[PDB]
């Protein structure tokens, strides 16, 4: 009886993989091109850094993690949904932040119940922690405008927003929810049961007829004070001095409470593809010294569909060379040869078939093709003779002495 | 207000210990692809019952599904879950599949999670790609500079053959009243007791021509290669699966470990065929490098972007971009409180960074157009239209 893989958890297959090697090898190059370094934290972490990190009152923590009990332990365990909470948590376990502030990046799996594509999806993500802003505010959007442009993609749009500090937002929220009570009338379901809970949430609102009324509701960005707004007007003047385009939302609210002052998303057009914002609150919430911090994270799926929409995957690199062989002294010859070729650095397949027994050339050359190999070295009874082997570029097949096999292919590669 | 503590036995792997990692990680992807491996990635769950067909009894995380009830399983290893997307996916349609993987696994139970590197030869009878896969971990010792890392082999034959060598065995154990497990697990039983042990009757010698066949074939290729090796016939792996060949490295304890497992694919409901990989336990070989002093040294960038004012910082922000359009590694200063730093409090910060330069901004430099460079010689001053042919040139020394 066959079984499958966990609905919503996707193998990744030879074929997808070159299209997550350049995503990775890219993204990664530019985070060392900033100063960012590397902090990989676990699958599963105690559920209560979840509950308190994100909220008690957002969609993660109710309806979205997977959560679980230890058998032999009885800790409480989630698989992460996220990776800032975590973040967070090491750099309080382990005083990352006595000599100063750091800049981290992590990538890996998350998972999440989601209604639809991913149950298991991956993040690229970077923490500023330690850094008040706005400048730290204004790097890690540039560092996602920069990966943009590496990567090829046009047509991704920056939205900002601030979400500003507490008493901001509770003012806010008395207009916003006086305001939404005006229309009661028309609101729907999902509308009702956030309107006195998380009204930030309605405004982010689908609902064809609520449209217009969202957006005159009242702006969180209205009930700036001057810290405030003097941290969301200065990311904006350093965004302004490096061309960056951008559109204020102040509908912009992300799912997930530990967020404070300078939110923003980049959005493609034919959704969201980056998020982030400013987060000071959760360090302290987490049993911290009261800490200011940023950051980002990336559904790297979603960026890869929009790789393969845009024609951007690039061709599959195939070995250089695939050696070809027939009897049991040419076989070993094959191997060595093989093995001499890697220790100058060419990628190399030795033919082995599937049945165990020897194979004919011409299905191994088949094999050669298929490879992407330049090269089919090969070694029959001949070869093994005279002391040379027969190379046929994928020109003409030709001999050549064993022992300048090397020099002979490096050679011909100059082309 | 309480702080909050990492799963016990699932360490972080922080920035200090990351460069270790991306060494060993980068040394054994470039030796992959040498060999024509190719990557997939299954997820970290799968379904309980794909583990099931120590390790499973006691050493998994299991738990149920509370949206849908379905039972999950933290992977405790790769190899099956490969095997179940080779059938799901039907790879094996147009021929055999040379496949790596690398991530982390779990055990209920010194690392609960832990991380593996490890390679399939899915579809292929050997002993040829036995060989093979063999001699991927030999390079890669190589490569990575480890020493004293010795081969020993063994054949588990097949089920028949495993069969009939436990009847000599109990017979022979039978022998020695000298015995609660000699009927249940008498494998297990192999003091004064190794004189008797070391002459048990070895699985090795009720190996049939196809088996024998196989593994003398395996260690034709190993000499023709110049693989030294050991023939260790107590070498048993911890699942029933393997077939034929098994092998382990060790350090004078196991570093990589494999073997071969034709049924299993099968077993899952594929098309009948012959497989054979390895894995190896990547924290085991870091504290090896470490131990052997094969720590790479820390990279740094190439800059560290210095500044005071207003006016500096934008201009700061502005070139730290350029710098990077260039091909550069910048890190900008920013301050903990976001306002301007002192100048010695930020040269520290460029010291510490490995910058191999300061780029430094003040109002002359604002005013001048010049940015103020500072080998990390003496302090120059440079056009800030030449800062890139500048900093290029310096570095070309
Ligand atoms: N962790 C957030 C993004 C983020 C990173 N840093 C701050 N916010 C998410 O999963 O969307
Ligand atoms: N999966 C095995 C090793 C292996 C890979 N392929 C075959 N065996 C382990 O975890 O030890």
């Amino acid at each position: 009886e066959k079984l499958t893989g966990v609905k919503g958890m996707n193998d990744i297959l030879p074929q997808d993989a070159g299209l997550w090697e350049f995503f990775e090898a890219t993204v990664k190059s530019l985070l060392r091109a900033y100063g960012y370094q590397n902090i990989r934290t676990p699958i599963v972490e105690h559920t209560p850094l979840f509950t308190r990190g994100i909220g008690e009152v957002t969609d993660i923590v109710e309806k979205e993690m997977y959560s679980f009990v230890d058998a032999l332990n009885g800790e409480n365990l989630t698989l992460r949904p996220e990776n800032t909470a975590a973040v967070v948590r090491a750099a309080i376990e382990h005083n990352m932040l006595y000599d100063g502030p750091k800049r981290l990046w992590y990538i890996g799996p998350m998972f999440r119940h989601e209604r639809p594509r991913y149950r298991q999806f991956h993040q690229v993500g970077v923490e500023a922690l330690g850094f008040a802003g706005p400048d730290a505010d204004a790097e890690i959007v540039m560092m996602c405008q920069r990966l943009w442009e590496d990567l090829g993609l046009t047509g991704i749009k920056l939205e900002i927003n601030s979400l500003g500090l507490a008493e901001e937002r509770a003012a806010h929220r008395v207009e916003l929810i006086k305001y939404l009570e005006q229309h009661a009338d028309k609101l729907d379901d999902d509308a009702q049961r956030r309107l006195y809970t998380n009204p930030l949430r309605v405004l982010d609102t689908k609902n064809p007829a609520l449209q217009e009324i969202v957006r005159n509701a009242p702006k969180l960005i209205d009930f700036l004070g001057d810290v405030s707004r003097a941290h969301f007007e200065g990311l904006q003047r350093l965004l302004k001095a490096n061309n960056v385009p951008f559109t204020i939302n102040p509908r912009l609210v992300r799912g997930l409470d530990y967020y404070n002052l300078t939110v923003f998303e980049w959005v493609t057009d034919k959704g969201t593809v980056a998020a982030g914002g400013r987060y000071d609150p959760l360090i302290e919430q987490l049993g911290g010294k009261p800490t200011a911090a940023c950051g980002w994270a990336m559904g790297i799926e979603r960026i890869l569909e929009l790789l393969k929409e845009e024609h951007l995957v690039p061709e599959q690199e195939g070995v250089d060379v695939y050696v070809v062989h027939q009897g049991d002294a040419a076989r070993e010859q094959a191997f060595i040869v093989a093995e001499r070729l890697r220790d100058t650095g060419l990628d190399v397949i030795l033919h082995c078939s599937a049945d165990g027994a020897g194979a004919s050339f011409k299905s191994q050359m088949k094999r050669a093709d298929a490879s992407g190999a330049a090269f089919a070295v090969i070694f029959g009874e001949d070869e093994v003779t005279n002391g040379t082997a027969s190379v046929k570029p994928l020109s003409v097949q030709q001999s050549v002495p064993v022992e300048s096999l090397t020099e002979f292919l490096i050679n011909a590669m100059v082309a």
